[PDB]
């Protein structure tokens, strides 16, 4: 099992996410071909930029660029923010991207969709606290 964290489905019913199941054999590395197909239903793959962010466990940073998929570094964002999501849906309406410093996007949207862009600065314990 393994799902996007920081890119979600606009519906009538609410935030659906991008899951992937049967997956016990494989890391991310090995599907993440899979998660771009499931996003071309949705956005323009050879014309967009963006980031995919995988959790199976550990999360596992990707970047694909027009289509060319590589392996980004960790970046110890915690992709936290409570989410709500509902599990079932009759309408898409936009695609949601959680967006950071180091992980801006250009998105050409098919269908009409809307493109949702959600910011998050919140990175797991890296040796410093600071109260605010």
């Amino acid at each position: 099992a393994m799902e996007l964290v920081n890119i979600f489905l606009e519906t009538d019913a609410g935030r659906v996410k991008f899951v992937i199941k049967n997956t016990d054999d494989v890391c991310a590395s090995e599907l993440i071909n899979k998660f771009v197909e499931l996003l071309s239903e949705y956005i323009h793959i050879d014309q967009s930029e963006f980031y995919l962010v995988v959790k199976d466990k550990d999360i596992f940073y990707f970047k694909c660029d027009r289509g060319s998929i590589s392996i980004v570094n960790n970046e110890f964002y915690v992709f936290d923010e409570p989410l709500l999501f509902v599990k079932d849906f009759t309408k898409i309406t936009g695609v949601e991207f959680i967006v950071t410093e180091t992980m801006p996007c250009r998105i050409i949207p098919k269908n009409n969709h809307a493109v949702i862009s959600v910011v998050t600065n919140h990175k797991f314990y890296n040796g410093l606290s600071l109260h605010h």
